[PDB]
């Protein structure tokens, strides 16, 4: 992977590989998923980097608040994808990290993703708004004229996800990660839970439609020692789907999510 | 990758990735895996099959039935690893694939493993053991003069494994599949019961030791809707056996051991 000739964006190819495709022989959700987290901390380890020397100080880190990935074709098993990422500054909120994926052969976009990112303390676990001197610190590493991955106006990346309302139609009961499913920090890795939102998809869906559009809203994580329940509603060629994570015991939500499906 | 100038050994190297890594900053024996079944599909793809011709006729195909794995370096996040493999008959009882693991620097041997596969009717599930112009087909794509990970004699990876007996001294119990743990025959990946086996590892052993050697014995596979308990007691460095076995009526799906060097 190298950043580009301006040296505020970065790009990486990737060959999909044999156990990272599902039964349509091509990459799954989860795989894209990891691949944009991977070509993230590759474009971060080449300016210099996730958190700033001053973050560091602190006691401050990036924590995902919602992904949101939309695949037109999946590649599959031995095709090469070229993805291309670079972050903005969106004010005091945060920052967005965004996307796009290309056909290496043809270089059609075959995918796009957005996601937005918070500062917390990663002791108390307390959200704060981003302070200039932080800012300072990595606004020389982002695009000064906007930049969007989904530049659309009614778009789906900026819309509200309701909260599901009991009895689910689907749900997939007593999940729990194991240690692949941590990070090197030892915490959830944020794909997982994408693997968990769809562990409620019935196979029937899998089946007969391909996964078009995700997102996913992260309010709270996933401890080693959690539970989780996966639950999922129709609400709808295409089909639509509630979705909600929420601790196995007391109900307390982790994530809230939509998924759209198109006719295979 | 590639195939090797005599075309029977194939080398592919993997830059190690930011999820691929544990505490330790360094490839868990998962990616390990992954990466050796990675380098095998590769490789039967590059000599044009991982079934032959007369294989997908019968309805047969390949089952592993021992994997042993010996890391003396885990690869740390941006390292290059290079791996060689190659497979070899065993008369008419099977096939092995071999592997060897080196850091792309120095050239060094970083890790081996070894592995041992027998032919099965996909749909009966029968051990049909390999017989008439089968072997013929893929003699051609092995050497022929002995290759092997492990020369010693009477190694590690020939030993047999005892099965645990009740009460464990460790338990990990209600372990199900995932979408993410299935192969796209919808089965469950061979590594993932690797995963499973060290869910019942303590803590405290996983921050104070490293993964040295591992040996898995495949007796029977985990369905998409059967849950597993995973099973551990200590029998010695430190040294564990390891035992699968079905929630329900504890029908044994695997077992193994494991040897941890101390960090
Ligand atoms: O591999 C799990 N899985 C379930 N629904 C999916 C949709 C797209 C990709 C992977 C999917
Ligand atoms: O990972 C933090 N981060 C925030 N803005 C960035 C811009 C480029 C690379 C990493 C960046
Ligand atoms: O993260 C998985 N994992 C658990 N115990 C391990 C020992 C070695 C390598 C990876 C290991
Ligand atoms: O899995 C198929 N297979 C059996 N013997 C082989 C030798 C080379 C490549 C693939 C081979």
């Amino acid at each position: 992977g190298s950043l580009t000739e301006d040296g505020l964006s970065y790009k990486e190819k990737f060959v999909v590989r044999s156990y990272e495709v599902g039964s349509n022989k091509t990459a799954t959700v989860e795989t894209i998923a990891n691949l944009l987290q991977e070509v993230g901390c590759n474009h971060a380890q080449s300016v210099g980097f996730a958190t700033t020397t001053t973050m560091r100080k602190l006691h401050l880190i990036w924590v995902t608040a919602r992904m949101h990935i939309e695949i037109y074709k999946y590649p599959a098993w031995g095709d090469v994808v070229e993805i291309e990422t670079w972050c903005q500054s969106e004010g005091r909120i945060g920052t967005r990290r965004d996307w796009i994926l290309k056909d290496s052969v043809t270089g059609e976009v075959t995918g796009r993703a957005t996601s937005k990112w918070v500062m917390m303390n990663q002791d108390t676990r307390r959200l704060q708004k981003v302070s200039d001197d932080v800012r300072d610190e990595y606004l020389v590493f982002c695009p000064q004229e906007p930049r969007l991955a989904f530049p659309e106006e009614n778009n789906r990346s900026l819309k509200k996800i309701p909260k599901l309302e009991d009895p689910a139609q689907y749900s997939m009961i007593g999940l729990k990660p194991r240690r692949a499913d941590l990070d090197m920090n030892q915490h959830v890795n944020n794909v997982t839970y994408i693997g968990w939102v769809l562990e409620s998809i019935p196979q029937e869906i899998v089946d007969t439609h391909e996964l078009q559009v995700i997102t996913l809203d992260y309010r709270r994580e996933c401890q080693q020692d959690d539970v989780v329940d996966s639950l999922t509603t129709t609400t709808s060629n295409d089909s639509q789907f509630l979705h909600l994570l929420r601790l196995s015991g007391d109900g307390q939500e982790i994530n809230r999510g939509t998924t759209l499906w198109r006719k295979k």
